[PDB]
């Protein structure tokens, strides 16, 4: 609920390789590095709980559904293979709970999002994030990714991801726990990595850019895809996402930090911005707020006999949801027919979930958070139907159940 | 161009499931109506049930795509013919209703489930071939929070205008899809209200804006949890005139009520076309002008869809391998044009970006082969290694 700033990274697989390769001392490398070091330092000082991390996804996780606003709901996050197998860093975790009430507080203010779990992250994350962060062996916060679709257009206007950071940090703020995020948004600056115009850079531009971000970030509302890509390449009009993040941030910041260097094709560039807090009292306070994105499911649990799926709930099945989604994957039915314990075996489940599977238990499986399709896909798997499904769920026998 | 009106119906999987009865004669006059009014394209809302739509979970998923084949739910891919999509409709779509701040999902080429399907068969003749096209909406209903009500009537409002705006001479029929009322989750799995349906089958045709205030918790208290997933009859119901209909429904022979409704569009605005085209266009006006720039829209995601897919696949261990050490296999089993395997066989990077693979695609690829980026670049620029890193202010290498 203290949001105490934000950073602004490049994000380009370079500054990960370099970090891996440990060119911390090379010539061309070591200034850069040596640019992020008052940003590790203060994040090191400041020592957020969570960092509410924006970026954009390099059709690694994210390509055959492809979304705006995705909103990382789930407990850990891996590095994701982006074709030379993982790089090696430990998980880190989400937060669930600050996630849930973000989407609550977004849906809320109808910006349209989606959850995902489990799906690694690829450089747009763990470039920056390893040189940030001492990792070598967990994270030091938490972190709640927000995967922004910039690739493919039409994408949301430049003025609609400032709007969700003005939601965002209203969302945060009115988090009722006690705790310090950090905002990054990632991305840019300046690069065009595609077509014979690969190799456009445009510094007059990024500091241009930089500064109106800093001080002036409402003039930057109008500029169009068009305007970005001519002035700071084709891939750099991804800066739309330093423009959520200086949404969430007050009006006013002061900026603590800004570097620049451009090595070869990207200009990789850190900011990092105080928050002054805000400048006057909130238009609608951080009671009004919590109950608006209450309210939708405002009464809900006096429903009795049901278990909304919820992202708590979605989170708590996950394990098992996953496993039984892949029910329609020909061999993996198939094996959980003629071999279910190698299977079993084969999974990260626990044995309270395989005791589940195996006792074919149906009512504590809803219980448990499964969502209902999954036990109808194992179900229809086992050739079992549908209505002994119900008559379990009611505690009845099928004949008894079929009383309507 | 204009909307023929659209029909309402439950995507109930049993609707699937009986065909191999004042039911399927419930769906009577909407399959007359569909050859009646003959559909350029149906634009279809309905909602996944955790299928193809699971680990990412979107609000709004539009396909952009050119075919879709019924999704494996477990049982298997249900024999049917493929049904063709409209992307030319679905990117002008795209485009209104980013213009109007609402925020979208693209997807080509998963699966669709009985959500979809189900209901398509007994609706339209699928022997040879369907009798229009589709432009699917699958609206996630089933991981709260969702979107609001209100919300789902205002995306079909901006959908309506989006539609109305398309430049041409086509009608379109809007279906939506869903319930109607039921739980079939939980000791409360089996409720119904039919008391409730009928109120609610009457208020959205004659008093739809009288449901804009409707929360999830009175959806579910009503119609049972999955019941709730009745917004997206709002939904539809927005994308047609603020005011008849041609047929009704109803029957419960199990957990799901089963109603239709077939409603004629009866015609209406506030921005005129010449001004709602251009406003849509506005983002990426002018950028034809900017050079060696191959932008990609969906135009360009659809064109190029097979071989991104397929170089996509280089995140898998075992299919680089493949790709490596016997790439012939691999184009053979693909659904790759020769012209697709070629410039993959040629390493033609510049003949990629042109035709429509993007470029991180691209960046998988070289890395796979043991070559960087910057053999990549350099080669975009018609410059070799060196002389490309001529223009960099420092030289250096990278996969
Ligand atoms: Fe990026
Ligand atoms: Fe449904």
């Amino acid at each position: 609920a203290k949001i105490i700033g934000g950073f602004a990274v490049s994000h380009t697989p370079t500054i990960a390789f370099a970090h891996d390769a440990n060119k911390y001392d090379d010539p061309v490398w070591a200034p850069i590095f040596q640019g992020f070091e008052p940003v590790k330092q203060w994040l090191a000082e400041q020592k957020p709980d969570v960092t509410f991390y924006v970026y954009n996804d390099h059709m690694t996780s994210f390509f055959e559904h492809y979304s705006h606003f995705a909103l990382g709901v789930g407990e850990e996050y891996s590095p994701a293979d982006e074709g030379g197998g993982q790089r090696d860093l430990p998980p880190i975790k989400g937060d669930p709970e600050l996630a849930k009430h973000i989407a609550e507080c977004l849906v809320a203010d109808e910006f349209d999002l989606a959850y995902w779990q489990g799906m690694g992250l690829d450089h747009g994350a763990f470039s920056p994030l390893s040189v940030l962060l001492p990792h070598e062996h967990g994270w030091p916060c938490r972190i709640v990714p927000l995967q922004c679709g910039v690739l493919q257009h039409p994408i949301p206007k430049a003025r609609r991801f400032w709007n969700f950071g003005r939601s965002l940090r209203r969302a945060i703020q009115s988090y009722p726990r006690d705790i310090k995020v950090a905002i990054a948004g990632t991305g840019g600056l300046s690069h065009q990595v595609h077509g014979e115009r690969a190799g456009f850079n445009n510094t007059e531009w990024d500091m241009e850019f930089m500064e109106r971000l800093a001080n002036d970030p409402e003039s930057l509302l109008g500029a169009t895809v068009t305007d970005l890509a001519k002035k700071g390449g084709w891939e750099g009009a991804e800066v739309v996402m330093w423009l959520l993040m200086r949404g969430a941030l007050s009006p006013e910041v002061k900026t603590l930090h800004q570097s620049y260097f451009l090595p070869s094709m990207t200009a990789i560039a850190t900011m990092l911005f105080e928050d002054q807090g805000d400048a006057a009292p909130p238009a609608e306070s951080d009671e009004a707020l919590r109950a608006r994105a209450k309210r939708e499911l405002a009464g809900v649990e006096e429903i009795e006999g049901t278990y909304p799926f919820t992202i708590d709930r979605a989170v708590k099945g996950f394990r098992i949801n996953h496993f039984l989604h892949r029910l329609i994957e020909p061999d993996f039915r198939k094996r959980f027919v003629e071999d279910p314990e190698g299977l079993f075996a084969e999974s990260d489940l626990t044995e309270e979930e395989k005791s589940l599977i195996r006792n074919r238990d149906w009512i504590g499986m809803i219980h448990y958070g499964v969502i209902f399709f999954m036990l109808e896909k194992m179900a229809a798997v086992l050739g079992i139907g549908n209505i002994d499904v119900y008559a379990a769920f009611r505690g009845l026998s099928v004949p008894e159940f079929q009383k309507t």
